[PDB]
């Protein structure tokens, strides 16, 4: 597989990234309710993880949409802001470590070309410290 890259348990395109530099988070499992994912209609997503630090405000995520060779997306987001935004159930901001289970749904828009794109997350903390860095591909069939 790709270099520094471990692929997630469950049914799921997902790849850790980043992994010899230390994560505040483990990303212990995740699923998708269509395992790939199918343009128009709704996604589930599943998700099992630990938080090892307290995060606090001021984390943000660089999130990168790719594809082909091309450059779609990249910027970056207020975490908090982004959770509180699409009402995560149970993330309010300062998330203490321990065990957590959450659920969020969200849905495809169909105008989406087909095509292969590629994702890259990395979130940080206020202190610039790593939380997790995730990558995937989604092939779209025409
Ligand atoms: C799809 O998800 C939206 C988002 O909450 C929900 O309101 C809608 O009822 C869902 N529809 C189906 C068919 O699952």
């Amino acid at each position: 597989p790709p270099p520094n890259t471990k692929p997630i348990n469950g049914e799921s395109p997902l790849y850790q990234c980043d992994i010899l530099d230390k994560q505040l988070v483990e990303i212990k499992e995740v699923n998708l309710d269509p395992n790939p994912p199918v343009r128009g209609e709704n996604l589930t997503i599943s998700a099992n993880g630990e938080v090892f630090e307290t995060i606090e405000e001021g984390a943000y995520i660089d999130v990168e949409v790719r594809l082909g060779y091309i450059r779609l997306l990249s910027q970056t987001f207020d975490l908090c802001e982004t959770l509180e935004d699409n009402d995560i159930e149970g993330l309010s901001c300062p998330i203490e470590p321990g065990e957590y289970n959450i659920k969020k749904i969200v849905e495809i828009p169909g105008e989406v070309p087909p095509g292969k794109y590629v994702v890259v997350a990395r979130a940080y903390t206020e202190k610039d410290d790593l939380i997790t860095c995730l990558t995937g591909e989604v092939i779209f069939p025409p």
